[PDB]
């Protein structure tokens, strides 16, 4: 196997090579680990299989998902503060990572780390 190392960006289910989750236990946000160079299609989804494991993550967990905003948007953190007074503009591309989460009691992308921005906000 070829390998390179990459950081997890969003807590990952790990999955077997049918695409099927499995109770192995969850990779976690901003670790790093060794996985395939290449990604594998399984289902016409996106996975990096771990180095040396018949075992699999969404590439969306670690490589994250372009969405461009369809309006100006404030950055979040976790805790609910403006993570800075920064605004992203509509029509920005912006790179998100894996399933969105409750922050403040509204769906948010991740972003970056510690950094949401309302789902809502895409296209």
């Amino acid at each position: 196997e070829t390998t390179k190392n990459v950081t997890i960006m969003h807590i990952s289910t790990i999955y077997d090579k049918t695409g099927k989750a499995t109770n192995e236990p969850a990779l976690r946000a901003y670790d790093t680990v060794s996985v395939v160079s290449d990604p594998v299609t399984i289902n016409n989804a996106k996975f990096y299989k771990l180095a040396g494991k018949d075992q699999y993550i969404k590439v969306g967990n670690v490589d994250g998902t372009s969405r461009t905003l369809k309006h100006n948007s404030y950055v979040y953190k976790s805790s609910g503060k403006r993570a800075n007074k920064k605004t992203l503009k509509k029509g920005s591309s912006v790179t998100t990572y894996g399933k969105s989460f409750m922050i403040a009691g509204h769906q948010m992308y991740r972003i970056g780390k510690n950094q949401y921005v309302k789902k809502a906000n895409f296209l």
